[PDB]
């Protein structure tokens, strides 16, 4: 499995389903993460109505407002449900993006959502099964 491509297909997925088509953007585990992720908005679709209009999102603060909350997110620790909250979490900042017109910031946010993938869940999302156990629980 790639990190980057289920963050890049993801967001494509997240951006064309506002009506964006985004530049820059095995089958199953994108088709049961887009599943899981609009099961999650459906669910907190407050909270992530919300979250969009609490941002203040500028390019100046844009690192910080994505660190600081992906940092609370995974202050308690790591399951698959709040990494399914990561993702959702990471789509709401890159259509806000684009609603602010900020659409560069798409992309360093599609970076720091697979660098933080690559080097801080990685470990965890291997040895709880990988995304094979993803899709065998959810999907
Ligand atoms: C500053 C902040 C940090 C503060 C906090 C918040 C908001 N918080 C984030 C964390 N949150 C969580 C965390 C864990 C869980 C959970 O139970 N975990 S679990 O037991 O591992 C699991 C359980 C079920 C499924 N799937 C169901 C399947 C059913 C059949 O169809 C396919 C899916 C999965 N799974 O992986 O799919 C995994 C959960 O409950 C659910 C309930 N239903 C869900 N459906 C999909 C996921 C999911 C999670 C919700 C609550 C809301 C902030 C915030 C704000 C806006 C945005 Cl935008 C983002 C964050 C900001
Ligand atoms: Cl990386």
């Amino acid at each position: 499995y790639d990190n980057r491509e289920i963050v890049m297909k993801y967001i494509h997925y997240k951006l064309s389903q506002r009506g964006y088509e985004w530049d820059a953007g095995s089958e199953v585990v994108h088709l049961t993460l887009r599943q899981a992720v609009d099961d999650f908005s459906r669910r907190y679709r407050r909270d992530f109505a919300e979250m969009s209009s609490q941002l203040h999102l500028t390019p100046f603060t844009a690192r910080g407002r994505f660190a600081t909350v992906v940092e609370e997110l995974f202050r308690d620790g790591v399951n698959w449900g709040r990494i399914v909250a990561f993702f959702e979490f990471g789509g709401v900042m890159c259509v806000e993006s684009v609603n602010r017109e900020m659409s560069p910031l798409v992309d360093n946010i599609a970076l720091w959502m697979t660098e933080y993938l690559n080097r801080h869940l990685h470990t965890w999302i291997q040895d709880n099964g990988g995304w094979d156990a993803f899709v065998e629980l959810y999907g």
